[PDB]
């Protein structure tokens, strides 16, 4: 078998403006536990994601969509209309909301991804 074991979905009304974000949140990190061949974060991740076009949508924290550092921030917002440029989504997180703090262990940034990209899951 594969799939089954253990899984669950903490399914809960907000804020539709905060609520895609949230789903996209938690989409993510159901294949974080499970396959994170699936879920890539970290910049450098998200960008060969993108090589892929295998981005289905696309999470950054805005405070990093408006970084003050003018290299840093031109990375994001180019892979951001980078990603739409291959048709996937985008979802703009906020500090505030918890989604935020959550995304902060994936470096405030991160995408789901329509199949496993061929560089594996996570390693040791």
């Amino acid at each position: 078998g594969s799939s089954g074991s253990s899984g669950t979905v903490a399914s809960r009304l907000s804020d539709t403006k905060a609520a895609g974000e949230v789903k996209a949140l938690d989409d993510f990190y159901k294949m974080l536990q499970h396959e994170p061949d699936r879920a890539f974060y970290g910049l450098k991740q998200v960008e060969k994601a993108n090589e892929a076009m295998a981005i289905d949508t696309l999470l950054i924290s805005d405070e990093l969509f408006r970084h003050q550092d003018v290299a840093t921030r031109s990375r994001y917002v180019r892979l951001v209309d980078s990603v739409k440029e291959n048709a996937g989504t985008v979802r703009i997180f906020s500090s505030l909301h918890v989604s935020g703090e959550q995304l902060s262990q994936l470096t405030g940034v991160a995408a789901i991804l329509r199949f496993p990209v061929p560089s594996g899951p996570s390693s040791g």
